C-alpha cells in the first residue's frame, strides 16, 4: 500500500456530451501500471501501462466522447507488474458528470447583479422542466452548490441559493439535474454577472 495517485481530470471534471475528457493519474513514486475504476451502475476499469515523461509517473487515460453511462465517480491505483500487483490505496475520488443532456434553466436576477457591497445578493434556478435539484457555479473562481429545487410552484421549479452578505462579483451558471441520475446533468443556464460597487 504506497500511496494513493492522482486522478484529475481536465480540461474538466465537468464534461460536456459527446466530448473529450482525459483522467490525468500520476504519482511522485514510479508506477509502472495505473489501474482507474468508477461507482456507478455499468462499471469498468482500465489496466493502462504508465508513461514516466519527467520525473513523475502518469496515465492519461482518456475516457470516450462522453456518452452518458461514463458519468460517475472516477478513482485510479497504481502498482508494478506480472501477477496482481495489489493495487495501492484509491486515489481522491472524481465526481464525473456529462451535462448538456437537458434545458438550460435561467440565474435569475433576482435579488440583482448589480449589487452594492455587503449587501444580501442571493441567486436563484427557474425552469419549467422538474429538475429535483440544481447546482450554481463561481465566486470569484468556485465550484458547486448543488441543492434540491421546490416544488411544482405554479408553473416554474426553483432552487434559491442565498450568496447574502456579498464582497466581491463574478460569472454563474445553473445546472439543471434530476434525482435518480445524479452525474446526469443539465444544459447550462447563461451565465451570470454579479459583480459589486
Amino acid at each position: 500500500a504506497h500511496r494513493k495517485p492522482s486522478l484529475l481530470a481536465h480540461p474538466g471534471r465537468l464534461v460536456k456530451s459527446e466530448e473529450t475528457v482525459i483522467l490525468q493519474c500520476w504519482s511522485d513514486v514510479r508506477f509502472e501500471h495505473f489501474l482507474l475504476h468508477r461507482e456507478g451502475k455499468f462499471k469498468d476499469t482500465l489496466h493502462l501501462i504508465g508513461e514516466h515523461h519527467d520525473g513523475v509517473s502518469k496515465a492519461n487515460f482518456s475516457i470516450g466522447p462522453m456518452m452518458q453511462d461514463l458519468a460517475g465517480t472516477y478513482r485510479c491505483y497504481g502498482s508494478v507488474t506480472h501477477s496482481p500487483y495489489q493495487l495501492s490505496a484509491p486515489s481522491d475520488p472524481l465526481d464525473i458528470v456529462i451535462t448538456g443532456l437537458y434545458e438550460k434553466p435561467s440565474l435569475s436576477a433576482q435579488p440583482g447583479p448589480t449589487v452594492l457591497a455587503g449587501e444580501s445578493v442571493t441567486l436563484s434556478c427557474s425552469s419549467r422542466s422538474s429538475y429535483d435539484m440544481y447546482h450554481l457555479s463561481r465566486e470569484g473562481e468556485a465550484h458547486e452548490c448543488r441543492f434540491s429545487a421546490g416544488p411544482k410552484v405554479n408553473g416554474t421549479f426553483q432552487a434559491d441559493f442565498p450568496l447574502g452578505p456579498a464582497t466581491h462579483g463574478g460569472t454563474y451558471r445553473c445546472f439543471g439535474s434530476f434525482r435518480d441520475s445524479p452525474y446526469e446533468w443539465s444544459n447550462s443556464s447563461d451565465p451570470l454577472l454579479v459583480s459589486v460597487i
